[PDB]
C-alpha cells in the first residue's frame, strides 16, 4: 500500500564457512537511487565528430567520432567491486583466500517514491516538492539479453560505493553503426590526411527499443520488483600471482663452487665451462648451454606491438594487451601499455569533498610477472657467432623505417602455441566483476576488463524510467516537445552477490605478502572531520604460487 | 621481490620415512591422464593439400 514498506535495507557481507576449506561469501548491497525524468521521451540517433581535434596532424589517437542511440531510459549497473565490498572485506578476501568463484546474483527495487516539483510565480523563486501517489516508475529487466551489453564500469558509471550516499543511474545509450576513415599523420605532414565520416551501412543498422523487446513493469509507491536469482557459469578467479618467468622454470644448474662467506660480493659458480655443459637447448647449431639458451617447457607471456593503433570500418583503436610492463613494480613511472589506468569521480573513490572536474586516477601495477621488458630484447643472426657484431644483431636501440623513436619491439609479436598467461586480476574497487562473452564463432581466451566471463549468459541489464506525466495540454500531433510535469523518483535498490572462495594454505617457510593498515595509509580508510570519504585501490593477487 | 619469495623445505611439506637396512619404501601406482603420442610423422605442407 501507500504507507507500507516493501523491502529492507541490507549492506552486510556474510562469510559462511563450509566443509573442506570452502567459504560461502554473500555480499549484500543496498542503495538509494535518484532518477530524474529524461530530457526527452524520444530515441535519438546522434553522431559525434571531433574534426577540430583530429584535423590537427598527429592527433589521430584522439578520435572521438562515433554514432550512438540516445535513449530515454537509465541503466542500474552494479558491476563493480566497490558496489559490494568495503576495504575490510576485501582485505579479508585477498589475505585469506586463494581462489574465488562467482555463483549467483539477484537484485530488487523497493520503496518507490515519485515526487513532482512546482515553482511559484513569486518574484523571488521558490518551489515546493509534492508526492504523486499515482505516478508510476517504469522498470524493465532484459533477462534474455536482447539489448546491447553496456557495462557501466568502463565509463565509471556504476552505482556508488557508499551505502550512506545516495546514487544515480546512468542514462542508457548504445552504439549505432558508422563508417569512418582517418589516415594518420605527424607534426610536419603536408596537406590534409583523409579525415571523413562516411555515414552508416544499411546492412548493419540495428535500432533497439526497450518497449519492443522487454516487458516493462509499472511500479507505484506500494510496488516492488525482484529479478530472481541468476546463477553464473564462470571459471574460477585466482587470488595468487605467478613470479616465475622462463628463466625460473625447471631444475637450476648445479653449482660446483658455493660461497664460504656471507655477503653480496660472494656468489656461487657453476664451474663447468659454458660450451662443455650438459643439458638441452633448442639451438641446434651451438654448444653453449646457458640460462638464456637452455630449453624451457613453454613460454610465459608474449611480446605484443605496444601503442599499436589498428583501423577498421569504425576508425582507429588501440591493440589490447593482456599483461603489464616489466620493471614497473620497481618504478611506477615506467608503467605503460598493459597497465590498466582508472579515472573515476566522487561516487567511486575520489575524495568526496574535492572541488573541480579533474578526476582521480591510478594505474594498476599487478603483482604477476608475466610481462616483458622490451629494452632488454634483441634479435641476432642464425649463425650465432659470439660476441655478436653490429650487422648481425637487431637491438631495441636500432631504428625501424628511419624513425629514431620506433624500434623492432614496437612492431613485435611472439604469441604462439607455447604461450602461457594469466587472467587479469580483480581491480578493487573500480574494476568490473563479470563480462559477457563475445558472440563470435571463435572467442577470445580472456577479457582484459573483467576477471569473470559469462559463457552462456549472465544477468539481464536493469532499466528504469519515470513514466510520462502529462499536463492537460498534451497534443500528440504537435511537433514541439512534450509538455510534462517535472517528475522524479527515489527508490531503494538491493542486490545480493554470492561468491565461493577457498581458504589459502601456508606452503612455504616464509610469510607471504599481505595487505595491512599502516601509518601512511591509515587516513585513506576513515572519514575526514567534515564528512569526506575516499576509497583507494587495493591489489588482489597478493600471495604467490608456483607456476611450474 | 618480497612478494615473490618462496622458500620451500621438504621437512615442512612432505612425510619423511626413515629407512634402516631392513626397511623398504613403495610409492604406489600413479595413473596418468595425458593425451596420446603419435609415432608417425606428417609430410604435407600447404602445397600438398587437396
Amino acid at each position: 500500500g501507500v504507507g507500507i514498506s516493501t523491502g529492507t535495507f541490507n549492506n552486510q557481507t556474510e562469510f559462511k564457512f563450509l566443509e573442506n576449506g570452502w567459504v560461502y561469501i554473500t555480499a549484500n548491497s543496498s542503495r538509494l537511487v535518484h532518477l530524474n525524468m529524461p530530457e526527452s521521451e524520444n530515441y535519438r540517433r546522434v553522431v559525434v565528430n571531433n574534426l577540430d581535434k583530429t584535423a590537427v596532424n598527429g592527433n589521430m589517437a584522439l578520435d572521438d567520432t562515433h554514432a550512438e542511440i540516445v535513449t530515454p531510459w537509465s541503466l542500474v549497473d552494479a558491476n563493480a567491486w566497490g558496489v559490494w565490498f568495503n576495504p575490510g572485506d576485501w582485505q579479508l578476501i585477498v589475505n585469506t583466500m586463494s581462489e574465488l568463484h562467482l555463483v549467483s546474483f539477484e537484485q530488487e527495487i523497493f520503496n518507490v517514491v515519485l515526487k513532482t516539483v512546482s515553482e511559484s510565480a513569486t518574484q523571488p523563486p521558490t518551489k515546493v516538492y509534492n508526492n504523486d501517489l499515482t505516478a508510476s516508475l517504469m522498470v524493465a529487466l532484459d533477462s534474455n539479453n536482447t539489448m546491447p551489453f553496456t557495462p557501466a564500469a568502463m565509463r565509471s558509471e556504476t552505482l556508488g560505493f557508499y551505502p550512506w550516499k545516495p546514487t544515480i543511474p546512468t542514462p542508457w545509450r548504445y552504439y549505432f553503426q558508422w563508417d569512418r576513415t582517418l589516415i594518420p599523420s605527424h607534426t610536419g605532414t603536408s596537406g590534409t590526411p583523409t579525415n571523413i565520416y562516411h555515414g552508416t551501412d544499411p546492412d548493419d543498422v540495428q535500432f533497439y527499443t526497450i518497449e519492443n523487446s522487454v516487458p516493462v513493469h509499472l511500479l507505484r509507491t506500494g510496488d516492488e520488483f525482484a529479478t530472481g536469482t541468476f546463477f553464473f557459469d564462470c571459471k574460477p578467479c585466482r587470488l595468487t600471482h605467478t613470479w616465475q618467468t622462463n628463466r625460473a622454470l625447471g631444475l637450476p644448474p648445479f653449482l660446483n663452487s658455493l660461497p664460504q662467506s656471507e655477503g653480496g660480493t660472494n656468489f656461487g659458480y657453476i664451474g663447468v665451462q659454458q660450451d662443455k655443459r650438459r643439458g638441452v637447448t633448442q639451438m641446434g647449431n651451438t654448444n653453449y648451454i646457458t640460462e638464456a639458451t637452455i630449453m624451457r617447457p613453454a613460454e610465459v607471456g608474449y611480446s605484443a606491438p605496444y601503442y599499436s593503433f589498428e583501423a577498421s570500418t569504425q576508425g582507429p583503436f588501440k591493440t589490447p594487451i593482456a599483461a603489464g610492463r616489466g620493471g614497473a613494480q620497481t618504478d611506477e613511472n615506467q608503467a605503460a601499455d598493459g597497465d590498466p589506468r582508472y579515472a573515476f569521480g566522487r561516487q567511486h573513490g575520489q575524495k568526496t569533498t574535492t572541488t573541480g572536474e579533474t578526476p582521480e586516477r591510478f594505474t594498476y601495477i599487478a603483482h604477476q610477472d608475466t610481462g616483458r621488458y622490451p629494452e632488454g630484447d634483441w634479435i641476432q643472426n642464425i649463425n650465432f657467432n659470439l660476441p655478436v657484431t653490429d650487422d648481425n644483431v637487431l637491438l631495441p636501440t636500432d631504428p625501424i623505417g628511419g624513425k629514431t623513436g620506433i624500434n623492432y619491439t614496437n612492431i613485435f609479436n611472439t604469441y604462439g602455441p607455447l604461450t602461457a598467461l594469466n587472467n587479469v586480476p580483480p581491480v578493487y574497487p573500480n574494476g568490473q566483476i563479470w563480462d559477457k562473452e563475445f558472440d563470435t564463432d571463435l572467442k577470445p581466451r580472456l577479457h582484459v576488463n573483467a576477471p569473470f566471463v559469462c559463457q552462456n549468459n549472465c544477468p539481464g541489464q536493469l532499466f528504469v524510467k519515470v513514466a510520462p506525466n502529462l499536463t492537460n495540454q498534451y497534443d500528440p500531433d504537435a511537433s514541439a516537445n512534450m509538455s510534462r510535469i517535472v517528475t522524479y523518483s527515489d527508490f531503494w535498490w538491493k542486490g545480493k552477490l554470492v561468491f565461493k572462495a577457498k581458504l589459502r594454505a601456508s606452503h612455504t617457510w616464509n610469510p607471504i605478502q599481505q595487505m595491512s593498515i599502516n601509518v601512511d595509509n591509515q587516513f585513506n580508510y576513515v572519514p575526514s572531520n567534515i564528512g569526506g570519504m575516499k576509497i583507494v585501490y587495493e591489489k588482489s593477487q597478493l600471495a604467490p604460487r608456483k607456476l611450474y
